[PDB]
């Protein structure tokens, strides 16, 4: 549940925090609005696991596998079983136009998977964008009654290392791996004022990735509905934002600041970007794909 | 109010966060449980002021002025008017055995003061300790219906610099200025197992000061009631914790981790400790006093 039951941590033995030693010297670990930026070295997972297990936390994970992207499910789910929220209650929600294509992946105790059938749009842009509507449609259907937090990710990915309760918070976004070191004017925000996703050149905190966001069910409902409604205004006006759902996500998180930000450890592409010294772990990574082949019949 | 009304920030122009530049190189700015540690340089007050003003936030400030400590009220309140939550709604709650001794301090718009008459205990230790019971007694009386957050401080103090909405969170404690650089075994926790405040030598995150804590009304109610109930168990067992309410506060915050920690900028004694380089601002500081004289007839 969320809202903090009154509970007490047990005695624990762990290293004392070091007030006069920074946990990272190379990166920003807190935003200007006092949201943690989650990097390895910022958290003691044992403390966090205790806190969230005592609250009996259930995490939902949404993933869309539409048309040829069903091919990504087996590795996605296998690796989620190794690395995502292990020890906590997990409910996977696989949205697909092909239920019979969902692989039979063996789940650990306390973990379940539901298949949600949805329609397939022709254009990959529309498939990607309509995730906001579909996630918002399923808050009342399932999520409010089944999970405490939702984590909403791309399927063309694999887990390689721990992704756990350190991410959980009312609202989070993830630093896009292409832009974490970039100046805001280089961010690929929507720059046309005729779109609802428009962000001027002198605004913006971060460039968040569309492939990994989440929060409490309430906050995810708000985000997804807002982004969908904004998309529909754009469609009525004959404009499609340059990066689709990601552009609208960025507008939303500029205006509604996240309560945690995940570092690019949580959203990476090793083929394109290697393994920089600033990433102590590569947690959730792109699986190589040929856009043209996989997005079209 | 608290619980986040759906609201949007206006357009704002401010410096871009620097992902690859730490906001402080000299101090820890986030705890191992991902609570911000509030130091100058960690926050953009303009963003935070927007967030909290859009939620129409009201902050209660409790202060006890019992027996001779009424002498501290005028400077406390005058300086709070200059530095505490300016621009936000504030409700001061002055607990005293002498209502006629509360000075007539001129308040800014949107700020009010209530005088709450309470009994005076003989021993200063009991006066200090019984604040927990009294704060807890006033959650149902006033606070739940009047304020969003409570800030609970010593009176023998003055504000010298900004203390604002950067502190606000469900539950906060403050690093005691005598111990922020100390190892845990040097912390003056209660070390006798026969007290409810007992903390073993291999446990503890920080040594929090009894003179400055707070949070949402709900969380402050929980803390104060727990500390009072623990005090009463100790009294029945013929033991008084070594540092009184501070010892019980430390036990509570070990077991129930705060969601922000304030640096010693927020609780300082310049006479005893000077102005170290690590303090960029001295915000809330001790007023010199002679313990023996001021605590006794
Ligand atoms: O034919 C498609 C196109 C997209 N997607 C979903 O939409 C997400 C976003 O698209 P994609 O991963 O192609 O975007 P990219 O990471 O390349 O920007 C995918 O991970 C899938 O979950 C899908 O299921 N089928
Ligand atoms: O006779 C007394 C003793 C204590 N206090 C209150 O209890 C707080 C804690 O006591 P004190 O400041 O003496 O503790 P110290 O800061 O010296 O540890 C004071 O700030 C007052 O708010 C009081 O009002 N009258
Ligand atoms: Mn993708
Ligand atoms: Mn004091």
């Amino acid at each position: 549940a969320i809202g903090e039951f009154m509970v007490s941590l047990p005695r624990m033995v762990y290293p004392q925090p070091k007030v006069l030693t920074p946990c990272r010297k190379d990166v920003l670990v807190v935003t200007p609005w006092l949201a943690p930026i989650v990097w390895e070295g910022t958290f003691n997972i044992d403390i966090l696991n205790e806190q969230f297990r005592l609250q009996n936390t259930t995490i939902g994970l949404t993933v869309f596998a539409i048309k040829k992207y069903v091919a990504f499910l087996k590795l996605f789910l296998e690796t989620a079983e190794k690395h995502f929220m292990v020890g906590h209650r997990v409910h996977y929600y696989v949205f697909t136009d092909q239920p019979a294509a969902v692989p039979r992946v063996t789940l650990g105790t306390g973990r379940q998977l539901s298949v949600l059938e949805v329609r397939a749009y022709k254009r990959w842009q529309d498939v990607s964008m309509r995730r906001m509507e579909m996630i918002s449609d399923f808050c009342e259907r399932r999520f409010l009654s089944e999970v405490d937090y939702l984590v909403c990710v791309d399927v063309d990915m694999e887990f390689r290392d721990h992704v756990g309760v350190e991410i959980l918070t009312p609202l989070f976004g993830t630093l896009h791996p292409g832009f974490y070191g970039s100046s805001r004017e280089a961010f690929t925000y929507e720059r046309r004022p005729q779109s609802q996703a428009y962000i001027p050149k002198d605004e913006g905190d971060f460039y968040y990735g569309g492939a990994f966001f989440g929060g409490s069910v309430q906050e995810v409902q708000r985000l997804t509905r807002a982004c969908h409604q904004a998309m529909m205004v754009d469609q009525a006006n004959g404009i499609e934002a340059v990066w689709h759902d990601e552009s609208h996500l960025n507008k939303y998180l500029l205006r509604h600041k996240p309560t945690k930000v995940l570092s690019p450890e949580y959203l990476w592409d090793q083929q394109l970007l290697g393994w920089p010294a600033v990433l102590r772990k590569l947690r959730f990574t792109a699986v190589p794909k040929n856009h043209q082949a996989v997005r079209n019949p």
